[PDB]
């Protein structure tokens, strides 16, 4: 298990995010399901010049997977994946641009204009942990309840083919995300226009 150290100014973001009072919360998981799409575009675009590159999964989708007993709400999907140098997520610009923007007004909902949007699952969740499989290499997992720190190992558990699955460890008091009715209602207000099928499994 290897164990990093964030870059100074994620630090300082993550602690914006956890200690902030802000309200619309919600805003997590349209910011999650962007990434997902954003990495199934690189997959079916690699793959018009290399269709050998599914060979690892022709569906491209997203999958939403509560689990009340885990108190995990987890965002599933089929994209490109990353390997462990992916795992290079550059972010410095982004992330001084977006804390420089709320200074002057801006609310966390805009973070996702900053190529940070990733980290509003702090908004909700006490710990986040990244499964990633890239064909060009093995499976990797990475976990961090922030604090300044994150670890990534090689993932032992069911293997994946291709994508990235992002499991996010609910706060005790943000249960309402892994509401079948609280989800549905966030997909169509935030996410309704997205290129891939996205599936809400039930419990
Ligand atoms: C711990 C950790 C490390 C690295 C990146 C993330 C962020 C992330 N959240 N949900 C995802 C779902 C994915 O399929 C991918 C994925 O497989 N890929 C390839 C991916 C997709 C999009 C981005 N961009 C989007 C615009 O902002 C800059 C980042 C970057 C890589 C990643 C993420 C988290």
């Amino acid at each position: 298990v290897e164990t990093f150290a964030f870059q100074a100014e994620i630090a300082q973001l993550m602690s914006l995010i956890i200690n902030t009072f802000y309200s619309n919360k919600e805003i997590f998981l349209r910011e999650l399901i962007s990434n997902s799409s954003d990495a199934l575009d690189k997959i079916r675009y690699e793959s018009l010049t290399d269709p050998s590159k599914l060979d690892s999964g022709k569906e491209l989708h997203i999958n939403l997977i509560p689990n009340k007993q885990d108190r995990t709400l987890t965002i599933v999907d089929t994209g490109i994946g990353m390997t462990k140098a992916d795992l290079n997520l550059i972010a410095k610009s982004g992330t001084k641009a977006f804390m420089e923007a709320l200074q002057a007004g801006a609310d966390i909902s805009m973070i996702g204009q900053f190529g940070v949007g990733f980290y509003s699952a702090y908004l909700v969740a006490e710990k986040v942990t990244v499964i990633t499989k890239h064909n060009d290499d093995e499976q990797y997992a990475w976990e961090s309840s922030a604090g300044g720190s994150f670890t990534v190992r090689t993932d032992t558990g069911e293997p994946m083919g291709r994508g990235t699955k992002v499991i996010l460890h609910l706060k005790e008091d943000q249960t309402e995300y892994l509401e079948e009715r609280r989800i549905k209602e966030i997909v169509k207000k935030h996410s309704q226009f997205i290129g891939y099928p996205i599936t809400l499994f039930v419990e």
